[PDB]
């Protein structure tokens, strides 16, 4: 639970290629944009950050959504205590894609109650094909929070890995 006394969470970003995970993240460790698209295979992070007062050091796991690198899921899945699920507001495939990672991390952990956050990114763009409201249906039915973002202008970056960090902490102080 704890490394030098900071309170650890593995954070992992999973969704479809394309989606922002990577651009999230480094928005989150970086604070600065990603336009490129540089398909990740897979890489991680360490922060420090304090979320409501308590100094935690978060590993955030980027992950790859080319289907290509589907052998590492298991692992990752494994280790990880929570999971950012992505998909992008502007593609109905990868809100399609959401349960196929969902799916897998309750096979791999073996459990129905992992912590996990719905993320719709890319919220900036004009061109939506996902609702707000329908993606909200979806995530009030897994019982999980859902969250819109945009990598680009940071809105909801922040939020997005630090509801996740609560989730897994209260997941931890019922046990
Ligand atoms: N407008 C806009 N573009 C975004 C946003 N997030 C990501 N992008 C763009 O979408 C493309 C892909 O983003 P990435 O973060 O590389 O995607 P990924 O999900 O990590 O992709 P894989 O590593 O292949 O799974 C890049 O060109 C980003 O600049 C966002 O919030 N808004
Ligand atoms: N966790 C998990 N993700 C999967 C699995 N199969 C596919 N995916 C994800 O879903 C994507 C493919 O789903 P779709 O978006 O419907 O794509 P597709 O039509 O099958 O193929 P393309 O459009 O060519 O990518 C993959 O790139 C992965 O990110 C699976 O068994 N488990
Ligand atoms: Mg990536």
């Amino acid at each position: 639970l704890y490394f030098q006394g900071m309170t650890e969470y593995k954070l992992v970003v999973v969704g479809a290629g394309g989606v922002g995970k990577s651009a999230l993240t480094i928005q989150l460790i970086q604070n600065h944009f990603v336009d490129e698209y540089d398909p990740t295979i897979e890489d991680s992070y360490r922060k420090q950050v304090v979320i409501d007062g308590e100094t935690c050091l978060l590993d955030i796991l980027d992950t790859a959504g080319k289907e290509e690198y589907s052998a590492m899921r298991d692992q990752y899945m494994r280790t990880g205590e929570g999971f950012l699920c992505v998909f992008a507001i502007n593609n109905s495939k990868s809100f399609a894609d959401i349960n196929l990672y969902r799916e897998q991390i309750k096979r791999v952990k073996d459990s129905d109650d992992v912590p996990m956050v719905l993320v719709g990114n890319k919220c900036d763009l004009p061109t939506r094909t996902v609702d707000t409201k329908q993606a909200h249906e979806l995530a009030k039915s897994y019982g999980i929070p859902f969250i819109e973002t945009s990598a680009k202008t940071r809105q909801g970056v922040e939020d997005a890995f630090y509801t996740l960090v609560r989730e897994i902490r209260q997941y931890r102080m019922k046990k």
